[PDB]
């Protein structure tokens, strides 16, 4: 029943539900099936940074991950969010482990959005995460810790990172994403994420996402869902 | 049992309960009897501006109100809000009316808190409210509007404002205000308000605030207590 | 010898050099026939706001103009600017007049360029202009006022428009819009206007454009070239 | 004949022109004796941060020098740089060696200045310098290079600094740092600097400073006058 628009970091190829045969990252509208796709090199044990974009006027919702060695991966795809999303929604990051496993560290994210009419903003930045961090909704297995750093999906004491585990950090404050008066709505996100593992081979992948204000893991959305999906339709 | 620092914009004298024989802006920590104040014109039917600004280096909560004319007011008190305020606050704005009455209209309100350590933000920016504000808990008597304006204060609808009225409007996110480890700590507030009256003295003010997260209007907080105190002491 | 990317707010149609038969926004990449044009309906002594928008992401420079009464026109064009644009720039307003002619008066403007990597920005915002504005360069007949406005093209004392004008205003400092190793390379440009004309048709526009450092207003660039292009090429 | 207000963060006791008898971060109006100073722990090799604030509510101007180990040094003076400070102003950098010597490496720069009347703003952020900087003015032994720091003192080919050297990095556009009608005229500098010496004891310093538009090194102004100051007066 969820209402989702997500930037996806996609570490595992699930061919059979419309992933390519390789990691990608992918611009997801109401659907885990990517509207598109760009070829991703993760760099195993390395900090990534995703930067997300979009503008009411150019109706482009845009995506770049890249690393400190600048190999670097871009998708954009034409879409108007007005049309996709309810006026009022929370922000969010969303990560998953199946029948295979890596950390899903998010080191650091900004947010701004912004409606210029004829101006109305939020922004937060987050460069440490802390204990207790009031200013987030944690959901199924996302931790904030003493290392100053957001765990999406849990890690075992020895610093391992363990399967079949979602969990989802939204800011606590509802964004007003558009506003049909609006000359310019525009948002930006930014985070940095190490994602790392022993496996075979990593999985699942680390999203930016948009959502009604109520959203909530759907059951059973572990491994290929992202957390994000009840279905990969 | 709310821990409450505030700049108050005080319309009306209440000179038994330490108020000085004028209208005034003052620095509240902990009590409605400003630790400092500096006498306020208040200019009737016309739209102020007041600017809020603390950082933990001077340590100096600082405040200034002023019209389009120019006439400005200004007051400055030295205090450590790591001794006064917890960690985590909410933010808001707050207005009363006894015996005597005015419009607390609220026409934009913008707020920046920053960490920088060895950056945490948060900011938002008001400059138009809508009627179903979802990133604000209204209390009491404030309201939000199609006029675009948040009213503080419960006004007629032939636009007249009412006595014995109290509201307030916190931003929906907790803010983290200070941190032990944070080398700055620094926070900003601005608002522009159009306090109106036809009464024989205007009462009794606004007030931008910081409280605990779980901070709600005292109860008998009307009149000359601002909304913010459960008594004068 | 300039290099120039403009947005216009073309005021009069220039038929014979490839103008639409009706004033328009149009994207100018180092020609005044414009690569893409929208139907604008300006609206004579009302104050307007251009947005324009561009990420080296997406690669889409974006324009809006709008009034207060929210009538508004959009224009996009897909541009690699990394091709087209030196590193270093200067940014810009142009205004013209010829045969016909308008005020091409200024009340604000605002900038922001911004590289990421694996930041560096540059951010300026007038609300008001001063006499001696130290960090605007004047090209031509653009003067700054105590009426705290930018007057691109001369006006009598009687405050009527003059015609056979052009000036330009350039923030003082380079910028770096863009960086080879530059993950995101994003600007946003803002100004609000007011053109108002007592002719038979206003003429003849205003742009925002970016430049080489040492752009200086062409010979003989007067009204349909917009103090942009030395030619109609 | 420059009018200088600078944070001075001083390796060197020169006991004689009123320094104290350590290292010492100071604030100077007019004068390299400092009207304030506190002791600063010179952490050898280590990457610090500087941060400088003022309002012109307040009118306390505080710096805080901190480092990672999270050893930090603050100090404030209360001052009205109205009346002080020219309208229009050059913002910079600044550091010299003498006889004793060390790096006087700059990593990065940020500045934000505005007016709020009844918003004029400028900001910068350098996080990296580049070969080229456009947009800066290097004045004396300054250079920028690949490494993508800013070197204010001349460093040997081996990477070891050379003594006798003044060096100052200007922002090209000049700010207007205050105007008589501006309600709050505020302004923040940050930089983070790595001081490294062999040396027997390190020299001279690093300077963040505020002067005239036409501001130049003042000769004889190496060692202990931190290129601000023709005299130590
Ligand atoms: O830019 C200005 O000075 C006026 C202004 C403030 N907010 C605005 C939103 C839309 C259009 C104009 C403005
Ligand atoms: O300024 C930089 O480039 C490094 C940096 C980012 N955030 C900081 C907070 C405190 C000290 C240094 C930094
Ligand atoms: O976001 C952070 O905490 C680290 C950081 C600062 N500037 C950056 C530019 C690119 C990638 C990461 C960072
Ligand atoms: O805050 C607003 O919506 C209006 C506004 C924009 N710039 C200002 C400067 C001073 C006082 C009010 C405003
Ligand atoms: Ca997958
Ligand atoms: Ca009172
Ligand atoms: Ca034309
Ligand atoms: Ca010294
Ligand atoms: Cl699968
Ligand atoms: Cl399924
Ligand atoms: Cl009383
Ligand atoms: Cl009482
Ligand atoms: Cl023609
Ligand atoms: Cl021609
Ligand atoms: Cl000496
Ligand atoms: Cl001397
Ligand atoms: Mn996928
Ligand atoms: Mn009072
Ligand atoms: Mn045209
Ligand atoms: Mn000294």
């Amino acid at each position: 029943a969820d209402t989702i628009v997500a930037v996806e970091l996609d570490t595992y190829p699930n061919t059979d539900i419309g992933d390519p045969s390789y990691p990608h990252i992918g611009i997801d509208i109401k659907s885990v099936r990517s509207k598109k796709t760009a070829k991703w090199n993760m760099q195993n044990g390395k900090v990534g940074t995703a930067h997300i974009i979009y503008n009411s006027v150019g109706k482009r919702l845009s995506a770049v991950v890249s690393y400190p060695n600048g190999d670097s991966a871009t998708v954009s795809y034409d879409v108007d969010l007005d049309n996709v999303l309810p006026e009022w929604v929370r922000v969010g990051l969303s990560a998953s482990t199946g029948l295979y496993k890596e950390t899903n560290t998010i080191l650091s994210w900004s947010f701004t959005s912004k409606l210029k009419s004829n101006t109305n903003a939020l922004h937060f930045m987050f460069n440490q995460f802390s204990k207790d961090q009031k200013d987030l909704i944690l959901q199924g297995d996302a931790t904030t810790g003493t290392e100053g750093n957001l765990r999406l999906t849990r890690v075992s004491s020895n610093g391992s990172p363990q399967g079949s585990s979602v969990g989802r950090a939204l800011f606590y404050a509802p964004v007003h994403i558009w506003e049909s008066s609006a000359v310019v709505a525009s948002f930006e996100a930014t985070f940095t994420f190490l994602i790392k593992s022993p496996d075979s081979h990593p999985a699942d992948g680390i999203a930016f996402f948009i959502s009604n204000i109520d959203s909530s893991i759907p059951s059973g959305s572990t491994g290929r869902l992202l957390g994000l999906f009840p279905d990969a339709n």
